[PDB]
């Protein structure tokens, strides 16, 4: 039986493949056909070329010795090479051309969920050149994807040679049979099957991947679109800042480019995040999801007046000052959403771009108490329910699991009643005691959340419902100015509470506004439509926050 | 007795003031004199201006209402305005060209470190202009070497109401007398003078400072050359990435652009790297210290074999994988020095670019053992010395105060002897048990570093001299390759064991090698000269690294 894949990666995992590209300039050219083929693998295991791929030279030093293969090649042949002809360029140009061949790394994430060890095996070289980076990356997403990434250059061994081979098998700890090996290249693959693997010769990848799928017996074509990539909370790099004495942020970090700041909602993690941090890093940006106030790894000070939108946004732009950072986008969901906006509104120096999950912008009405306009909309009783301290917390921290469990519900498993909290005396009294897993969560996202909960509970993060008349008040000093930076609105179309049409008056304040809408979204947005949020905060900080 | 010191931003702190260039505008447009001035101060408290400074608008909605102005007064004095008229214009050149007024932040840095409270009063705006940054990293810059920072538009009070002037003696919790407030709007100085408050109209900032130092008597003008801003452990940003299962890695994170991984040598820590840290950050650059393997808060296994380049180098890797990162540079000393050049050895699509400080790139001999070689030079004889298990480790753990103290001194001040260790018996045999403290330290940076060596000790750390064959091993795998990505080799002229003449024969391997050269520079060299490691490292870095 199975366990093991392995996959190449120039023609595999990457396509086109750099090898197809000596071709390609053969025609162009209209040079002698495998003219450049041969002079690249010109003397065999003795050339130049095996030297590169074993890590005795690297990449620049390659260059001038398959310039001068190909001048002996062409002098054989009784031809020409062109004026301007250029080994780098060309390698330069094929390597840039080289992408994720996304449905065979699909299929290697299929294979992996399902149980498999998967592996990376190929030959390639040591990079040294000016714009060694554009692959460097490359190398970087696919190989988190895998168990293992072995490298002819830093093994000192090549296919097909038979020691790397067995080098794969004592990595991988498995016997040949357990193990299916992908390769382009059937000279490559010859090593493989001798020793009794399960071999695939990769022509055109459908082909390649039916075969992958009638041995594994595992679907693999054909299947439903994946989730983003997700994290593993052990994995991430996770960051301090000591903000005010007794206040510390947690914060976890992904990549790099414009500092991209994430805030969550009540009552959540940076981990509501995950399906959106490594999108976002993929896409040029360094992420920082935080551990809002009052939540998880950061400070949970039980005194009311710490969580009001004044002393939370000055502790955001200190955040920005410990970490050196003169601004950030602000991108927020819920209570965070709300939040992202007075940093727009108090701090625009500070902010390079703002968007909202859910979170309309509805500025403090100055002849009304915020008390009677919460008042005046049946579904925002819960926010009644959650103004006298201890009572929420007893029913939240009561049973963790069963809490998350009811929550983080998809528009359809709402297993809670909004109306008339107070009056029923709860939000879970005539809810399950065991809920069902909601098909947005797994059992083990669920414990993570359970396992944050247990060092500070539910004080500090209902203690930002707490702060109505002092938000207010702060608030209504910025009734004269408007959002000029830019800004986006993400409405989310089965939200009951913060229904798209509380922001159809956005426009009156930030007149550049612009807008996502997420058509069958509920409340929990970055866990209910991961792929529709990456797209369109993508789309927005790729056109507006540069 | 005086305590406190007051100081405004525009024309103040930053220079050339904002204000004057209204005046200027008028006389290169050839407008009537005070024209501009006149429309900015239009209708005095009530006034745009005075809305605009209070926080009531943004800089974009007073914009138009300048204009506005500018257009009634153009009119009232019979004159037209040109036609290409653009106050926006006019003020993102005024802000663009204000700079720190680098003699008076240095007085106020003196004071403050004299136990003077520090704060800077200013009538400001909420900046929300497309170009707003320019002003958010220049008050970033500014705010850090402050106690308080009041911004007019964030409290809605503005110079010279009385009222700003009682916010800032509660705020410094100070009598008037005890204040020195520096302005250079004579109105502004008013209300101050009248609280009895020590004033200062600042017109040149020689007179000025003249006028701070017969006042407080601190020698602030012609004193000699300051330090570069330190790091204070408890305000940094704390980054803790997990690299395997039992390794942990520690850095300190500063600032944002590319990504530049410092790493430092034996026995020392992140905090090695105090004095650049500030500097790289300010330069534009994304600085992250390490605490290197065996180190303060990073992993100490105990196994020798843990600390061998290969497996060092490979962690390193893993450690920009996890935190997304493509490449960094890497900058190292001393043994972080060896393993920033094995890092662009065996990882060059993972180095931006390198530099070392001290630590030479000597290639490995194939025809000699390391032993061997190591025994040739004399001054060497403490890595013999560190060879043996447990030797080390007991007279450097004996007393970490008498350790750090005896180590960390200049070129001049050596209390220690490096000929015949072994033989006598240890590096500290005839040695202080209580040495003075170098010039170049003081006692709290001191037990700093005895504070961190407390929890792992001198094992961890040791084991880096302890792979000698392992190491000789590897780095003969890569003898024939060529370092060929932007390289900085920095010399330290009393570095008496890395000796400058040790680099003499890079250039055989790293062709294109850019160097530094420090005089009077023992082994120390970060604390020894960090105003010339800053200069030259941010030269290279401007250059070379993007
Ligand atoms: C119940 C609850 C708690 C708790 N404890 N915190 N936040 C919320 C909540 C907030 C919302 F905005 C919305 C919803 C729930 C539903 C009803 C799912 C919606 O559609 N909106
Ligand atoms: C003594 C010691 C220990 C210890 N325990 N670690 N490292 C060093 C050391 C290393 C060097 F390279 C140089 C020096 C000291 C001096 C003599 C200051 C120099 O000039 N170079």
């Amino acid at each position: 039986t199975l366990r093991a894949a392995v996959f190449d990666l120039d023609g595999v995992l990457a396509l086109p493949a750099v090898f197809g590209v000596l071709g390609r300039t053969e025609e162009a050219l209209a040079l002698p056909r495998g003219l450049l083929n041969d002079a690249f693998q010109k003397g065999g295991p003795e050339g130049a070329t095996t030297r590169l791929m074993k890590g005795e030279i690297t990449l620049s030093q390659w260059i001038p010795l398959m310039e001068e293969n190909c001048r002996k090649c062409s002098e054989t042949a009784k031809v020409c090479l062109p004026k301007n002809f250029s080994i780098k360029e060309i390698f330069d140009k094929a390597i840039s051309a080289r992408k994720i061949n996304r449905p065979m790394l699909q299929a290697a994430l299929m294979l992996r969920k399902k149980g498999f060890t998967t592996a990376i095996l190929t030959n390639t070289w040591l990079d040294d050149r000016a714009e060694r980076d554009g692959l460097a990356q490359l190398m970087c997403e696919l190989k988190m994807h895998f168990d293992f990434l072995i490298e002819s250059c830093q093994v000192g061994m090549v296919k097909p040679e038979p020691q790397i081979y067995k080098f794969l098998l004592d990595t991988l700890k498995a016997s040949p049979s357990e193990v299916v090996f992908l390769d382009d290249i059937g000279a490559n693959l010859k090593p493989a099957r001798d020793l009794g693997m399960v071999t695939i010769l990769v022509q055109d990848t459908d082909t390649a991947l039916k075969e992958l799928e009638k041995v594994t017996g595992i679907q693999l074509l054909n299947t439903p679109a994946p989730l983003p990539t997700s994290c593993n909370p052990s994995d991430m790099s996770h960051g301090y800042v000591t903000v005010k004495p007794r206040v510390r942020l947690h914060f976890v970090e992904l990549g790099s480019g414009p500092a991209v700041c994430l805030c969550h909602g009540f009552p959540e993690s940076w981990y509501s995040w995950r399906y959106q941090i490594p999108a976002l890093a993929q896409a040029g940006y360094r992420v920082l999801a935080m551990d809002m106030k009052g939540y998880g790894e950061s400070s949970a000070p039980p005194e009311i007046e710490e969580y009001c939108m004044e002393v939370l946004c000055k502790e955001m732009v200190t955040f920005l000052d410990k970490l050196g950072l003169s601004q950030a986008v602000f991108i927020g969901h819920d209570w965070g959403g709300m939040l992202v906006w007075y940093m727009a509104l108090f701090y625009p120096e500070r902010v390079r771009a703002v968007a909202s999950l859910n979170t309309p912008f509805i500025p403090a009405n100055p002849n009304m108490s915020p008390l009677e306009s919460i008042k005046a909309n049946p579904v925002f009783d819960y926010q009644l329910y959650f103004q006298e301290p201890g009572v929420a917390e007893a029913e939240l921290e009561q049973n963790l699991s069963r809490t998350f469990k009811s929550l983080f519900r998809a528009s359809d498993e709402s297993v809670l009643s909004m109306h008339k909290v107070c009056e029923a005396g709860g939000l879970f009294v005539n809810s399950p005691e065991e809920p069902s897993l909601s098909r947005m969560v797994t059992e083990e996202e669920i414990q993570f959340y359970v396992q944050q909960f247990k060092k500070s509970g539910f004080r500090g993060p209902l203690n930002w419902y707490r702060n109505m008349e002092r938000n207010w008040k702060w608030a209504c000093k910025s009734l004269g100015r408007k959002i000029l930076i830019p800004a986006l609105m993400v409405t989310a179309e089965k939200d009951f509470v913060l229904v798209p049409q509380m922001s159809q008056h956005m426009e009156d304040w930030i007149p550049h506004l612009k807008r996502g809408h997420i058509e069958d979204c509920g409340h929990w947005t970055q866990m209910d439509k991961p792929t529709e949020v990456n797209q369109i905060l993508i789309k927005w900080l790729d056109s507006d926050a540069r």
